[PDB]
């Protein structure tokens, strides 16, 4: 059985418990549901995102928001129905909001300074979509040392495009891009409830 | 049952850069992949594409800049060790830079943006080890700097992985995953490196 | 469309699979990368030999690898790093080593002993350089009734001088010296995955 | 600008002429004119080896003939006209003929012998076809320590297969086997009044 | 008293203060206090580099630190004790480091590109010795347009023989390459005091 | 009581080269050292010793590139004046090339590593002025070519030069330094240009 580089090089770390943990939530927006980025499996990973949040809020351990500004007419359009939160993943009681414009929610935001001021060394980041916004965030938030925490079961992606006209499906995505954080970025756990 | 990319939905896709219009990023081809322990399967036939685009470069007067990971003393990517050297057949000619790095994105606390800038080349060709951690960390960073970047598949490489529940991934299965992710919102993706000449 | 002579005389024969065949590997060395020939197609015709190598192992096909034998200050010598295997091709389970001075294998060799003792008819020749060593070696072979086979893409060349100060590119030497051995001395195929 | 491997070693040696040499003549049969492998380029080639042999018998240089015995019904059947020598290059009495049943000159045969027999190192070595009786006699001669030496003019060769039906032109084949030979086997020179 | 070549040209420029400046320090190694080179003056100029160093670090000024590599188990061990840095003078942080085997620490280096990335035209260069990798550095520099700046108390070097069997003295060697260097190369100081 | 060269300590020593085997680099012998504003004290003594060498090499078929410094209009050294050309007894003869430089290094910015690349002979013997500005940079860059250089003291001079605190460095000190500092690290040095013949 293969070992992470993580493991090889001495500097990985365990899953960090949520109540020591900043929840980092990317990209909840409707998008996903009714939009064009419709993921099959978002219900599934939304409610184990609202089992973090739940937790979080029952606990006071902070919880950052992260939203994708799209263009006027685009994906994640910031004036339409596309662009908001879902619905059951809105901020409450003046949780921040980062509005980002890249895949790395670090890029041209205030998250670094945020996370800073909370002041927690761990992230358990969440949300969508797993091989773009969430792999691309945590892959940056090792250069700046946080250690990052997922649970497979709440972040979520969509089938994409191969050469020569194949498919690469979501469920094979999401393996593969959990799997390469696993490695040399993060500490993988399979769901929510092993965070609680 | 045929998925747009991000790039082609957004309406911000490129083709993919001619090696004669782009600079050559060549990421960790180091002798910990062959001789160390991380030998990669798929070294050789990996290198051998590399190979093609550096002759290819080195007939046009194409940029080609070296990255070179920095490890730690008597273990992976020793700096003073066999294992840290760039293998052979794909060592630095006179005029090409190093950039020297410490974590998987080939940006971070380095000169690589400055070089970027002061070769004045939007199209970047990255090919290299190991496509899941350096090679794709280096790409995603790029798009932050406004980079266009293009990747042959054939050109880089990487391992096996574990898994949750004591499985594992091979390194073609990651390979087929990871390109396909950046090509998604990241890259234009080729097959083979004679497709960039 | 030309007919090679192994079908005019009715005795061609399929290409062997490696797991019925001696799999030869001529002169795997370090002259080929580091020394005074780096070919440009060695690290391509290495990864399709570490494809028999693989397969042969897994299947206890016996794996002979030839050494050239150069002299103090010359091409392979062998007590500088440019007459030692190629580290990615080496022998393992004690698979034997022949080591000549000539570009015939066979030749002051204990080759002929050798493949004799493993009782296989059928070689799978790979290595270097296609034009001298390997089609050599390939021809001798015809003398002591072996059958060969080989890929086109687990050998390679370099590019040799041609009268009138005329240079012949390695693709053109490898196409015309592989064509050769396949009208008269050998089964011939394109890729290595062929022979699994 | 690229070097042969005899210059890199230093084991190169100059064109023979005529006079010092022994002449070897392969396989100039009925075959090549009116059998199944009519040559394009025989009477070209036919009339430099005659120079060869003309000059030769004019001052008492040794001729070996070399003859391939194919079976009946078969490519150099001797049981008819196809096995026989072109008339204009029949042995004269005196001059030895070796019969053959490889494309290797020497394998099972008086070659050897009669070559030790006349004492010269050098060999002029001239007929059909270059990439495979030519060829492989002259690779064979160097194990034995014999200099060869040939007249690009005095041999040829007829198109063969390549992978996925392609052809290689009879003009591609002789440049690449001659270019082959000149690399690491012999000496080249373009015709035959350059060796008188 | 006579002009230097900048005043005559008026390309001359004052000594940049420390804080302006990127700092670089030039073969600070153990060669020089146990090896083959034992500089007479070496405690004196590695305390007047300490105090740049110890300057720099205070209010975040850029160093660069040059190593030489020279000979397996001799002069500049490169993975020995003769190769590592003086103990007083090792590298702390991120301050990159810069193995050369030229005098010159420009030459197949990434020296140029780590200045460039700095972003200071001012260099402050420093170490050993004075009339080889120091003088050369220096020189090299002006061809890229950097400003140098010596502090003649923070270089050192060693008798060397002339024509004859004459010695010339360190202290006589340091005043002549220094003023060389303050001729057309760099502004020159006495004491490292006077650039804090 | 005699210290040893790096170049003796290092066993990397070369002996001086004779003419014959040699190309022979003269620079800046130009007439701003005569008539024009760096008058040096030693210039005839050292122009003398240059000749010799020359006269030697146009008997010999020894290879002669000639290092010209362009100056700035009203300047040191202005190409548009007489004090920018060559001294009458050290001018170009047929064939024999010019390289015209702009800073002390004479590979900078110039073709003189091609031209000595043609020439095929890795033994420079380098002449003329000012010994410690274009003459010790020249030979201080020819190493990192691979060069060997050989230098007579007598076929260079400089001019005396300011040092720390108002004091002065004699053109005689200035040269026994520069051509000892040479001759440690950079160069085989004789007395006198017979020795090369
Ligand atoms: N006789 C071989 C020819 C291979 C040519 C490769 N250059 C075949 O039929 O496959």
């Amino acid at each position: 059985h293969p070992l992470t580089l993580l493991q090889i090089s001495g500097r990985g770390y365990p899953p960090a418990p949520l109540r020591q943990s900043t929840l980092l939530i990317i990209d909840a927006q409707e998008e996903y549901r009714s939009g064009a980025l419709r993921l099959p499996g978002l219900d599934a990973a939304a409610a184990e995102i609202g089992v973090l949040v739940q937790a979080a809020r029952a606990s006071g351990t902070p919880i950052v928001h992260v939203r994708h500004l799209g263009i006027q007419g685009g994906l994640f359009d910031p004036q339409g129905p596309r662009g908001q939160f879902l619905p059951e993943l809105q901020p409450e009681a003046g949780e921040k909001v980062v509005e980002k414009r890249l895949p790395n929610a670090f890029s041209g935001t205030e998250l670094h300074d945020l996370l800073q001021n909370h002041g927690r060394l761990d992230l358990i980041v969440c949300g969508f979509m797993t091989h773009s916004s969430v792999s691309t965030t945590v892959r940056a938030a090792k250069d700046y040392g946080y250690r990052c925490t997922l649970a497979d079961s709440a972040c979520a992606t969509r089938d994409i495009p191969t050469l020569n006209g194949g498919v690469l499906s979501a469920a094979d995505l999401q393996r593969a891009e959990i799997a390469a954080l696993g490695d040399n970025f993060a500490a993988i756990v399979a769901q929510a409830r092993e965070l609680l």
